[PDB]
């Protein structure tokens, strides 16, 4: 079928949409070439539906048939909880958008008399009526890029918050849990940065002679197809559930994951989808299990040897033992036409790599640099442009989400994010007086209210101490973060340096948690290094949570 119907109706904003980068004081210190920076609109909504609008191609052959059933087996021994109202309510962001029915998320999360007897409503609906299609809003998303040598905006399809926390309720606990039980280590939402390199470099060095490749679907949500949906669905029933789940699961499939129709901002009917929603709870789940079935099928049928697969949403690297340059070629075309067959068909043709290093999954790739000791230690790091662009709009403009902090947190290690992200927020937290403000950041899709002054524990935590005596970075990275540099109109490192070095010093003489930041976040400023012990708070923070699952669209908060 098509992924998309459209009945002509434009794709509307909900407000005035904001494209280019302020000429901004604060945010010029940081990215001079501002005419580079652009936020996608509703404006270019048309270009992207016309990508993701097309009928899907699907056959399923006996590789796809036995996977399934090794995923189902696994998942047969999942017990899975349904969540109270309270506890779904609780898991609802306070920048969530509210409810067309009189409430919201301050009133779902206060637990609100009107918020919570209509969610109680919605909930009896679910075990009701098990074919009504449920209605979604479709929005244009807002994303900040760096023009290239522009991106249409991505297409946000989600349901009303009520159904939004009824999916919490009866679909929190098993996205949560079943993920690990069926895929184990190949699931990549378990593991914190500092662990995904420890799979990925020992995985690669399992092998006798390694090749990996990462496979990059064109357009993953739009391929979904209704049998993709209600398979995944069989998957999930496996659970032990509650007979309300077992029931909100069957009537949530059918009336919302595989499809339903579209109404923009305006209330108009904008058409229907057949495809997986970006915006509903199952998606990141949904989406890895969808990926991992397919691929692990494909590579069976493209004879493949010894393949570790490690998936996250869409975002799929394969690492296998090599069967010769002549011979990989052909096994990994053999795989992408697999693929092809399973309605997943490639957008960046995929090639095999022999350096790990080189391979790029989740946006990021595997890099060496050097600890104190002068010891090799890897760790995960990305082409800093788009992180710095975001950077540089979060400065200029108030954002519910800071993107800088969680790159700060997940690639602290790096070069980039030690001397640029580092030294520009925490001198501008520092004029303004706010080091003390928790502020939101997403991991793995679901949101987080974090204390910057509490950066030093949870890298440390994270990371290893390590993440504060890295040095002599690879030759590549360190010219890929300085050409970024000059693409972008960002200072060159020298003066992110003696920048750094009056951001340490102000630090230290505030002494306190101020001073600790100093001292860690900021010892490779100068010359003259301090003494870096294990932080008492750090073995004490209760990270537990932070790896255990994806969340992107799900509508996840996580306190
Ligand atoms: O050690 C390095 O690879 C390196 C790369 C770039 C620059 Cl500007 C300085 C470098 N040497 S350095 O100042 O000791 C340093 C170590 C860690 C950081 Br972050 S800066």
């Amino acid at each position: 079928s098509m992924s998309y119907t459209w009945t002509g109706a434009l794709i509307t904003p909900c407000a005035a949409e904001e494209s280019k980068l302020p000429i901004n004081p604060l945010s010029n210190s940081l990215l001079r070439h501002h005419n580079m920076v652009y936020a996608t609109t509703s404006r270019s909504a048309s270009l992207r539906q016309k990508k993701v609008t097309f009928d899907r191609l699907q056959v399923l052959d006996d590789h796809y048939r036995d996977v399934l059933k090794e995923m189902k087996a696994k998942a047969s021994t999942v017990k899975a909880k349904l969540l109270s109202i309270e506890e779904a309510c609780k898991l609802t962001p306070p920048h969530s958008a509210k409810s067309k029915f009189g409430y919201g998320a301050k009133d779902v999360r206060n637990l609100s008399s009107r918020a919570v007897n209509h969610i109680r409503s919605v909930w009896e609906d679910l075990l009701e009526d098990t074919e009504t299609p449920i209605d979604t809003t479709i929005m244009a998303k807002s994303e900040v890029f760096c023009v290239q040598p522009r991106k249409p905006a991505r297409l946000i399809v989600f349901p009303d918050l009520g159904v939004r926390v009824c999916e919490k309720m009866a679909l929190y606990d098993v996205v949560s849990t079943l993920p690990q039980a069926v895929m184990g280590s190949s699931y990549g939402f378990q593991y914190s940065p500092k662990q995904r390199v420890e799979f990925l470099v020992n995985t690669w060095k399992s092998k006798k002679c390694p090749m990996g490749f990462s496979y990059d679907t064109r357009c993953f949500d739009s391929t979904v197809t209704e049998s993709d949906i209600r398979v995944e669905e069989s998957i999930y029933q496996c659970c032990d559930l509650a007979p309300e789940a077992r029931q909100a699961i069957r009537s949530l499939t059918e009336r919302l994951y595989i499809g339903g129709p579209l109404t923009n901002s305006k209330g108009q009917n904008c058409g229907y989808r057949r495809c997986r929603a970006s915006g509903v709870l199952t998606t990141s789940c949904g989406n890895t299990l969808t990926c991992y079935l397919k691929a692990t099928a494909a590579c069976r049928a493209a004879k493949l040897q010894d393949c570790t697969m490690l998936v996250n949403g869409d975002d799929l690297v394969v690492i296998c033992e090599s069967a010769g340059t002549q011979e990989d070629a052909a096994a990994l075309r053999a795989f992408t036409e697999a693929m092809t067959r399973y309605s997943a068909p490639p957008g960046d043709p995929p090639q095999p790599e022999y350096d790990l290093e080189l391979i790029t999954s989740c946006s990021s790739n595997v890099s060496v640099a050097h600890d104190a000791s002068g010891k090799r230690v890897y760790y995960l790091t990305r082409d800093p442009t788009t992180p710095l662009a975001r950077a540089a709009w979060e400065t200029a403009r108030h954002t519910p989400i800071n993107s800088w902090l969680g790159n700060i947190i997940m690639y602290a290690p790096t070069l980039w994010a030690r001397m640029i992200l580092m030294t520009h927020f925490f001198s501008i937290l520092l004029a303004q007086e706010q080091l003390e403000k928790a502020l939101d950041c997403q991991i793995y899709g679901a949101c987080y209210s974090i204390e910057p002054l509490d950066l030093p524990q949870i890298i440390e935590r994270l990371h290893g101490l390590s993440a504060f005596t890295l040095h002599s970075y690879s030759p590549g990275e360190i010219n890929r973060v300085a050409s970024c540099l000059r693409k972008l109109g960002v200072p060159p490192l020298r003066t992110w340096r003696h920048r750094a070095r009056s951001v340490r010093a102000k630090l230290l003489s505030q002494g306190g948690r101020a001073a600790t930041c100093g001292r860690y976040l900021f010892n490779w400023a100068v010359r003259t290094k301090l003494k870096l012990t294990p932080i008492p708070a750090a073995s004490q923070l209760d990270l537990s949570g932070w790896f255990v699952a994806g969340y992107s669209g799900g509508d996840i908060y996580h306190s």
